[PDB]
């Protein structure tokens, strides 16, 4: 009531129309709640028993009677009324409004007020009634059980009032209705004037439209706007017994294998045939073309070069070059050039070697580094060879033995010379020894590494010299002593077609990369030979890959290294390390295409030979496919043959085991000794051929993904995808079109034979594979119309995050003819630009119905990132592939646990679980029925089959889907959606396939057009596009086609199930992504196979001809029959990359780990180097960090992405210049050091991998901040002040950019502005709106940085300022060749900063930085700022960095096993959180004003009738715990991060069983740092779980302790007592299973607990080896060394002293000779045993602790007084240490031996043990000790907790749920409630004192009377049932005080105004009755005894002053109000009265 009133002063107030939309919202809300509070509690002060807070219905029900194991029992009941899904868990938890009840009845009222009221009433019928009748008949059904004495019912009421109250009387007549109606009146007019008079104008109509859904729900939604009737396809007649009579006739005749049988004799045999056919379908060759580019040699150790020692090698290089004589032209034109630079001018020769700066133009220098070589200065030949340069197919005899043994000499030279000796944070430490040790000390020295950094020199000059401005111009450069000189030419520019950078690279002939075959000559001065290459041409992307070679090659040598140590256990030896390395830098080195071809057959090949059957042939055919020209490739190839021969040859045995497959023992046959798998490089051999996989593909990955996109290929693809289409033409004319597109028929198949081809399908086989699918779909028909009805049908099209997305996507028809290549994003935002509305998905199809579906192939220069695929289409087949493939995938998630695997992490399921039931099939045997009961025995036997059959092949016919999608089983009630399904199948079937520019003009442009491209132009009749049919052109039908091979597979599993009944052959797959793994199960003879030979003739002689493929070999004709079936649907498994298996336990192994692993994480790491952004440093370095931890993401081991990360890192601080001693470090201008600089400005950086993977990217920032402001609080340095003056002027550089962010991309702190490479031109639609109208859009409609737009007037601005965003920008032109190559030009000297608005260096911004920090200042608001970043924004991530410093490995000497590869995911931390709707989104409601933006909020949002609701909690906390303001925009932005959940769906390769919690996976990283070791993180070692499980204990220890000390029945209570997921005893079962997590004071109870209750010792011994022990353990990478020079030891020790389970960490950092002692043991005499072991450690290598003598340390300290040792903030003055570090986090369990003569004493309360008889007494454990943190108030009964005391009985059973439980057990007051008390009554008892009450009442007056008919840490409960009986009244309250003629007159008073004798005193309400008696508790005592005489007196008194009830206290606590109200309540007046 008061609510109301205070309600109205505080809105009194406000001015009218001052309010924004919100808190108007919020107000309503709030006179909303209270106006039904009002209508509340009137009920509960009218009817209702209960008078305070609502209740469960279970709570209802166990306060009714029934006892709890029925409502336990009812719990796992779900309701059949209700259909949707309810389950009657949830029904319990549910309030109903009110509750009451009456012997068995029980009435529940809910309230409600609506002007509607109808409405209310029927929905909340619908709601609770449906559930309540259900109890109510599953409640009768128990009680004719014989459970319940009598049948409940329930009377479910509703009180409907109208909003204005009309109806109030007839609903609920009272004697106080019109103050109700007053109030309800006042407060609608309360809303009426805060609606109309407190807004704002603007923000009225979204106020108007949030109420339209919160408080109207009025307008109805108009279906779903309808759906056109598109026409069906009506099912035709199919019978699988047609099919399988089909079957019967071709499985009676002999039939091909599809497949070979691998042997070593014929897979050599394919090699020596395709070789016959290769060398002959080609001319022969005889001279090796040239593979090296830039042929090196070093002899010595290699110095990188520098502008200095340039110089003064590239004089002495012309000193030698000048006086050799030439002898060939490019010879010549390298002399004249040396002459030419040695003779320039001195200012020449400074202007070369100057910045471009300080250059100054020459006559003979234009550029620097460059000069100018004129027609005079040359030679005749010279100027002839540049003629022929700038004016400007066969094969190696491969059969031939002469030229591989040549090849095979020169390629092992070279390599042999590559692997030539040259004559010269925590991952640290593993790093150190495990890493670099073995590789990087390995490598250093070879002279691959000097030679890759020597390429390095020569790539950067390169480089530099291909700009612009230089190219035209020569050049001269040199290297090392002068050996190596580069001559560059006058290359052309960038431009397009190829930026060809010509040049020579005349060497000192020496070992290295030199290939005396090629060069162009060999010059030899006599002493040495100088060996002059030949001009040879670069192109960008082949020069960035030599660029980086060495880079490229040294992580491809890490990767080997990490495959290696996890194969063989132990790490390489340095021969196969360096070898390897050689090779990759050889590849690295030789960046071609048939090499990139052969690598990637290769991976394909190695399983395709350890496999049974395998078709080799086709792929050994595909590696003789292109020509083979140079040496490398002879030599690879040669090296392949001899390890496939080598492979092949080990199938010569397959001698059958047993292993242990899942948990079946399983029988197998593997190639297990004579069958190791060599290795492709070195000499090793590999125990898993997986690893040969891996290696192979490491080799693959090193070649440059520019070489996939060359034309050759794209013109491949072209006449790949146009062969198909014209052969679809030459079927639909051989037979009739509608054949080829409905499909045929069987009766036709089965008349020609022919039509089983792919690309025509039979509709017959079709229908039946819907209908197999159908019968596993019909039994989860509600699932999938639930699935299908969630995919947001009814969502605007453009506004999903997937149709504004990057990805390539086809555009408009040019008026040339030729299709455009743009990206969908900007598809959107065109037709946006023409729509003025957006569509929906089903909307837009109706729209774009009639435009014919456009393809082409993708232009790889404007090639994405994102763009995965390799077509693209316009917007209507994009459109309508999403419709087709959200409607197969919601259907096809609902058998995502059977046959295919979508999600779940990365679920297998689908396959372990076929895989499970074919091998319990397996073991075990058939006894095939002949006549009589003689049987036949036969030998279960399986045979695996790998084979890719989902994949998109290029031809498959897509009408199939049309008939298949027709009969599959949707469930929905009606066909709609079925049939638009069915249309947008029929809309993607004919598309036109559009030619490319650069195919066109290549064509073109060719003077022999021979026939096989001249039917590729018939294709296209205008030369631009032609008509594909059938082919879907790689659309995402992924689910789809999964569906349709799955229903198709049930479909072959069905017919062979029929064709032979007899037999119990098995058939079990499983699908995932492009791969399935269909396991076929067979039957063969245990005996000499005779029998079954002979009832095979004789079923044969029968009549039953289709049994002559099942006479042997029966999964040959299973396979072959499977292969045709499928082949029915158009699939047509891949005759290559297929692999029949034994079941090969690798096989198995293999195949599970290429589910789970989807990329190699070398393409990540490889591709981190190549392709950084370009957007300046701070994101490029972000940019390489990010990728370089996603390739720790797919299982990388952290060494390797630490290295990856090193190089990344030194490579990105090399072209801006801002590694130590380069231009651009900011230690020469800024006054702070190199790692206390912010990285924007070009700090250092956090350098590790841990803290890049969990934390972030830009943490250095984050830390600087925390640091700094943690030192300029705490103090005053002024070197923080300085670093927060940098950070200030950050931020002053980053606001003055244009507005761009959005959630999830705030960049606080700031960014230098680098120069970005704007484009040409502008991609279409970017500059729509002026950047000027953005920024203001933007600072105005603020909402939609959190929420994407709905509407097309806001949709378009927010499309067009995602183009205007500089990320996405350069994302879209990243294979552009102008940004390519302005982000490999060195950004050193050049003005790319942006300053002021001016283009600037970075040495100026450091300038101007470094001046700001100079005359900065602190001040509040940015001091604020920085506190509030630091505490608030960065606090998700500071959180990562403080857990990864406190975790402390250690190396357990021993191998590390490795276990399979499933996937987690890396949820940054799992919740349940108490806001729903997403941050987002209720974040963006409250920055919203115009009603688009509450149209926009209120559709995205998930609950938007709670979203004000949210807001108002989410400042609750944002002022509770952080104590700041939200109404800001900025602070909201500030603390988004910090609320918004990531989101991030990270996916994690871990190894073995590990859960999907963050810290568990970070967990495995620590302990995967180690390659050959076991790491043994040691806090806790694992810290919901836990805490949970410690408030568990804690119970059960205290209701043990309680219960023992009360004597109860403490045995079943913990039966009975169960908290959140099982009871007591279960929790104990738990503790047992797993362990009693370490705890202080728990332990030692926690121990007596179980010792007496489930009978195990565990923990009570446990804790007794706490009392002392040792065993002190070691680390494995810090031991320290003795030393008998100084007779000490000498290191970093790292000892592990181990107190049974009490840890105790020692480490001693030699270097400042200190220590950190971190343990976890509390008590005197196991401290005292610590510190003499550490004490003896630290002694025996030399040292002491840091004593000290402190009266008393402010701190936690271990101070040293005589009575021993204690930890603690000490008093008294005593000696103390230092160092000591208590942390409970480090104890940890482990196994201990050892036994105890323990006993114990009083129940099992205490403990006393001892070591042994010799050992003496000692008190173990007790039970006297206080708890801390209980959850009293989560206990929860199952079973009857009957609670007989003192020879009382008392059911305590909905105490346990009414809460007041801990009072009781610690006398604590409390309220019963009614009801619940009412039931502890069940068992009669009344009040004694009553009976001389109605003594006394006899006394005065003998008619009206009572009718009684009828009749430290101890906490005991001395109260009897007056504990709970005292619970409503107060005891003593009353006192002994009493006044005999205020009680004469009351009980005068009472008996003649009350008819006692109406109804007996048992028949009453038991809480109103201990009411009355504590009313009259006491009252007669002092009246009684002196009655005959005291009753006169007050008899006076009312005759002498006529006193009245008013007038009289009964002693002191007179209650007229609540006395006469109860009695009312309970006894009627008088009947003479009444009349009255």
């Amino acid at each position: 009531m008061d609510k109301y009133r205070e309600i109205h002063n505080k809105l009194k107030e406000f001015s009218p129309g001052t309010l924004t939309a919100v808190e108007c919202i919020d107000y309503l809300d709030r006179l909303y709640a209270v106006r039904h509070d009002i209508v509340d509690q009137m009920i509960k002060h009218d009817w209702s028993d209960n008078k305070d807070s609502e209740e469960a219905i279970g709570k209802v029900l166990l306060f009714a009677g029934v006892p709890s194991n029925i409502i336990t029992a009812l719990e796992k009941k779900i309701i059949p009324n209700h259909p949707t899904g309810k389950s009657l868990k949830a029904f319990f938890k549910m309030t109903p409004a009110n509750y009451k009840i009456s012997g068995t009845t029980i009435e529940f009222v809910e309230v409600t007020v609506t002007a509607d009221v109808d409405k209310g009433i029927r929905e909340k019928k619908l709601k609770y009634e449906a559930g309540l009748t259900y109890i109510e008949q599953e409640l009768h059904k128990f009680f004719l059980k014989g459970e319940i004495p009598q049948p409940y019912k329930i009377t479910f009421n509703v009180v409907a009032v109208r909003t204005d109250g009309s109806n109030i009387t007839t609903q609920w007549p009272s004697r106080r209705n019109d103050g109700v109606v007053q109030y309800m009146r006042l407060v609608q007019a309360e809303i009426s004037y805060v609606r109309e008079h407190l807004i704002k104008t603007e923000e009225r109509a979204a106020l108007e439209a949030m109420f339209n859904l919160k408080f109207n729900i009025s307008t109805h939604k108009s279906q779903p706007y309808y759906i056109p009737d598109y026409k069906g396809m009506e099912p035709i007649g199919a019978n699988i017994e047609d099919l399988v009579d089909y079957s019967k006739d071709w499985l009676s005749r002999a039939r091909n294998f599809s497949f070979f049988e691998v042997k070593g004799t014929a897979v050599f045999e394919c090699f020596n045939s395709n070789e016959a056919n290769h060398c002959q379908r080609y001319p022969m060759s005889r001279k090796p073309r040239n593979f090296l580019l830039i042929q090196c040699s070093l002899i010595t150790s290699y110095k990188p070069a520098t502008t200095l020692s340039d110089q003064i090698d590239s004089r002495r290089a012309c000193s030698y070059i000048l006086n050799l004589i030439p002898d060939t032209p490019a010879s010549y034109l390298i002399h004249d050039m040396a002459y030419r630079y040695i003779n320039l001018t001195r200012e020449d020769m400074i202007n070369y070697y100057a910045p471009r700066i300080q250059f100054k133009q020459t006559q003979n220098v234009r550029e620097p580094g460059t000069f100018k070589l004129t027609s005079s200065m040359l030679r005749a030949e010279s100027k002839a060879m540049l003629d022929l340069l700038n004016n400007h197919i066969e094969s190696l005899n491969i059969a031939s033995h002469i030229v591989q043994s040549e090849s095979v000499s020169l390629i092992t030279k070279i390599l042999s010379d590559l692997e030539l000796n040259i004559t010269e944070t925590v991952l640290d430490k593993f790093f150190q020894n495990e890493t670099q040790k073995y590789l990087i000390d390995v490598l250093k020295k070879t002279t691959a590494w000097h030679i890759g950094h020597l390429i390095r020199d020569i790539t950067e000059s390169l480089i530099a010299h291909s700009g612009l401005k230089r190219s035209k111009y020569w050049s001269l450069h040199s290297y090392n002593n002068g050996n190596v000189i580069l001559f560059i030419l006058p290359s052309k520019s960038l431009e397009v077609a190829g930026s060809f950078i010509r040049f020579i690279t005349v060497f000192r002939i020496g070992p290295g990369l030199v290939d005396k075959d090629n060069l162009d000559t060999i010059l030899i001065d006599g002493d040495s030979q100088w060996g002059v290459s030949k001009v040879m041409s670069i192109d960008l992307n082949r020069l960035l890959a030599l660029n980086i070679a060495f880079e490229k090659a040294l992580i491809a040598t890490a990767t080997w290294f990490q495959y290696y140590t996890e194969d063989q256990g132990q790490f390489p030896l340095q021969y196969a390390i360096r070898s390897v390395f050689a090779n990759h830098f050889l590849l690295a080195i030789c960046q071609k295409m048939k090499l990139c071809a052969i690598f990637d057959n290769l991976r394909y090949l190695i399983p395709a030979v350890t496999s049974l059957y395998s078709g080799f042939p086709s792929l050994i055919e595909k590696l003789f496919e292109r020509p083979f020209k140079s040496s490398l490739e002879v030599y690879i190839y040669y090296n392949i043959k001899s390890l496939l021969v080598a492979l092949a040859q080990n199938n010569k045995a397959r001698f059958y085991s047993k292993v242990k497959l899942l948990g079946l023992t399983v029988d197998q046959s593997t190639v297990g000794a004579s069958g190791v798998y060599p290795s492709f490089m070195s000499r090793i051999v590999y125990k898993h051929y997986r690893s040969l996989i891996s290696e192979v593909t490491t080799c693959f990955f090193l070649f440059e993904k520019g070489l996939h996109g060359n034309m050759n290929e794209e013109a491949k693809i072209h006449l790949e995808t146009v062969e198909w289409a014209l052969k679809f033409r030459e079927k639909e004319e051989k037979y009739g079109e509608s054949l080829v597109e409905n499909g045929y028929m069987m009766w036709e198949l089965r008349a020609n034979a022919e039509l089983a081809e792919q690309q025509l399908y039979c509709q017959d086989a079709i229908e039946l594979a819907a209908i197999e699918l159908n019968k596993v779909l019909a039994t989860k028909s509600s699932v999938v119309a639930n699935s299908i009805l969630s995919k947001n049908w009814e969502e605007p099209y453009f506004s999903q995050t997937r149709n504004i997305s990057l990805k390539g996507m086809s555009g408009q028809v040019q008026e040339d003819g030729h299709l455009s290549s743009s990206v969908t994003i900007i598809e959107a935002i065109r037709y946006l630009s023409n729509s003025r509305h957006n569509p929906s998905l089903l909307k837009l199809y109706e729209e774009t119905r009639e435009q014919k579906a456009m393809a082409r192939i993708v232009r790889k220069y404007q090639r994405t990132e994102a763009d995965r695929g390799f077509f693209i289409t316009t917007l209507p087949t994009r459109c309508r592939l999403e419709i087709i493939e959200d409607y197969y995938d919601a259907i096809a998630k609902n058998i995502s646990e059977e046959y295919i695997s979508y999600g779940g992490e990365k679920k297998i399921l689908a396959i372990q679980g076929a895989l499970e039931k074919a091998l319990r099939w397996a073991s075990g045997e058939s006894f095939i029925e002949l006549s009589n009961h003689k049987f036949i025995r036969m030998k279960r036997k399986l045979m695996y089959v790998s084979a890719d059959a989902t994949k998109w092949s290029p031809g498959d016919n897509s009408a199939k889907f049309r008939r298949f999608t027709s009969m599959l089983h949707n469930g929905l009630p009606n066909n709609k959606l079925k049939n638009c399904v069915i249309d947008a199948l029929k809309q993607v079937y004919k598309t036109d396939f559009f030619m490319s520019r650069k195919l066109r003009n290549y064509i073109d442009s060719m003077e022999s057009l021979d026939p096989h491209i001249k039917q590729f132009l018939d294709f296209f009749p205008d030369g631009h596009h032609g008509e594909v049919k059938g082919n879907w052109l790689q659309g995402n039908l992924n689910k789809c086609s999964s569906l349709f091979g799955v229903a198709m597979s049930l479909l072959f599993k069905q017919v062979w199930t029929n064709l032979f009944p007899e037999l119990d052959c098995f058939f079990e797959f499983a699908h995932h992504s492009d791969d399935a793994l269909f396991i076929y199960g067979y039957l063969e003879p245990v005996d000499d196979g005779t029998d079954w030979f002979l009832f095979v003739s004789q079923q044969i002689q029968a009549g039953h001809l289709h049994w002559f493929s099942v006479n042997t070999e029966m999964w040959k004709s299973m396979f072959n029959l499977h292969e045709h079936i499928l082949l029915l649907g158009s699939i047509k498994i891949s005759p290559k990359k297929t692999t029949v298996s034994p079941t090969n336990a690798e096989f198995l192994s293999t195949f599970f780990e290429g589910c789970a692993v989807s990329i190699p994480f070398v393409k990540i790491l490889l591709g981190s180097l190549s392709d950084l952004p370009g957007l300046g440093y701070f994101d490029d370095l972000a940019a390489a960090q990010s990728r370089c931890v996603k390739a720790l993401d797919l299982g990388a081991s952290p060494q390797v992405a630490q290295l990856a990360v090193a190089l990344c890192t030194s490579k990105v601080e090399r072209l801006y210049g801002t590694a130590p001693g380069m231009v651009n470090h900011p230690a020469a201008y800024l006054q702070v050091k190199h790692t206390d600089t912010p990285i924007p400005l070009g700090g250092n950086g956090a350098m590790s991998i841990m803290e890049l993977a969990t934390a972030g990217i830009g943490m250095s920032d984050k830390n600087l901040l925390k640091r700094a402001l943690l030192g300029y609080s705490h103090k005053r340095q002024k070197s923080m002040l300085y670093i927060l003056g940098l950070f200030k002027f950050l931020m002053k550089l980053s606001d003055e950019t244009f507005q761009h962010e959005r959630l999830g991309q705030f960049s606080f702190i700031g960014k230098v502005q680098w120069k970005i490479f704007t484009p040409k031109s502008e991609f279409e639609f970017a500059d729509m709106y002026t950047s000027k109208f953005l920024e203001l859009w933007s600072s105005q409609h603020v909402t939609y940085d959190y929420i994407i737009p709905k509407g097309r007037d806001n949709l378009l601005i927010y499309l067009v300022r995602k183009l205007n965003d500089p990320s996405i920008v350069t994302a879209m032109t990243m294979q552009s060749p102008l940004q390519l190559r302005f982000r490999m030009q060195a950004k050193q000297h050049m003005k790319v900063c942006r300053l002021d608005g001016e283009w600037v260096t970075f040495r100026e911004v450091l300038a101007a930085a470094n001046s700001f920090a100079e005359n900065y200042s602190a001040t509040s608001q940015d001091m604020d700022l920085f506190q509030t970043l630091t505490s608030c924004t960065f606090s998700k991530e500071y959180a990562w960095k403080d857990f990864l410093n406190g975790i402390h490995c250690d190396v357990i000497p021993t191998k590390q096993v490795q276990r399979a590869k499933v996937a987690r995911t890396f949820t940054v931390r799992e919740k349940d959180q108490i806001i729903q709707n997403s941050i987002p989104a209720v974040i963006g409601y409250k920055f919203a004003v115009t009603v688009e933006e509450m149209s926009d909020v209120l559709d995205t949002a998930k609950f938007p009738d709670s979203l004000s609701v949210d807001l108002k909690t989410m400042k609750d906390g944002v002022y509770r715990e952080l104590g700041l303001d939200i109404s800001l925009p900025d602070v909201m932005k500030r603390i988004a991060p910090m609320l918004y959940k990531s989101s991030k769906s990270r996916v994690v390769i871990v190894q073995g069983n590990v859960e999907g919690t963050a810290e568990a996976i970070c967990r495995y990283w620590l302990k995967s740092m180690s390659l050959v070791k076991t790491i043994r993180v040691k806090p806790h070692k694992e810290v919901i779980g836990q805490q949970k499980d410690l408030a568990a204990l804690k119970l059960c220890i205290e209701v043990w302790r309680w219960c023992k000390a009360n004597s109860a029945p403490y045995r079943d209570w913990f039966q009975a007592l169960w908290f959140e997921d099982k009871t007591f005893s279960e929790w104990l079962d738990r503790f047992c299973r797993v362990g009693v997590p370490p705890i202080d004071p728990e332990i030692q109870c926690a121990a007596l607990m179980i010792a007496d209750i489930k009978g195990d010792y565990s923990v009570l011994q446990l804790q007794a080896n706490r009392r002392a022990y040792s065993g002190k353990q070691y680390d494995a990478y810090c031991v320290q060394t003795y030393n008998e020079v100084t007779k000490l030891y000498e290191g970093d020790l790292r000892v592990t002293f181990n107190f049974g389970l009490d840890c105790a960490r020692l480490e001693i950092f030699w270097d400042k000779k200190a220590y950190i002692l971190e343990t976890s043991i509390t008590q005197k005499h196991v401290l005292k045993i610590m510190m003499d072991e550490v004490s003896k450690e630290l002694i025996k290598c030399g040292m002491r602790f840091n004593t000290e003598q402190v009266q008393g340390v402010r701190h936690m300290v271990l101070f040293k007084t005589e009575s021993g040792f204690e930890w603690g903030k000490p008093n008294i003055p005593c000696i103390v240490y230092k160092n000591c570090v208590l942390r409970t986090s480090l104890r940890t369990t482990q196994a201990i031996n050892h036994k105890f003569m323990i006993t114990i004493k009083d129940d099992g309360l205490r403990a006393i043990a001892q070591h042994d008889e010799d050992s003496p007494r000692f008190l173990l454990a007790h039970a006297f000790h206080t708890i801390r943190d209980i959850r009293y108030q989560a206990v929860d009964a199952v079973s009857n907790v009957w609670f007989i005391h003192k020879g009382v009985k008392l059911y305590l059973n909905p105490i346990i749920s009414s809460g007041l439980l801990e009072n009781f057990m610690k006398n604590l007051p409390a309220a019963i409630p009614p009801a619940a008390y009412s039931l502890i009554m069940n068992r009669a008892k009344i009040s004694v004192d009553l009976f001389m009450f109605n003594d006394l009442l006899k006394l005065i007056n003998p008619r009206n009377t009572l009718d009684l008919s009828g009749l430290r840490g101890i906490v005991k409960i001395l109260e009897p049932v007056r504990l709970i009986k005292s619970w409503v009244s107060r005891g003593l309250s009353i006192e002994k005080v009493y006044s005999p003629v205020n009680i004469i007159l009351m009980s005068r008073y009472i008996s003649k105004t009350f008819n006692l004798s109406t109804k007996q005193v048992s028949l009453l309400d038991p809480y109103d009755l201990t009411e009355l008696e504590s009313i009259v508790r006491g009252w007669g005592e002092c009246v009684i005894d002196q009655f005959e005489s005291l009753d006169r007196e007050a008899q006076n008194m009312v005759v002498n002053k006529g006193i009245c009830p008013e007038d009289v206290i009964p002693d002191s606590l007179f209650s007229f109000r609540h006395t006469m109200v109860l009695l009312r309540r309970l006894f009627p007046q008088d009947s003479i009265s009444s009349f009255y």
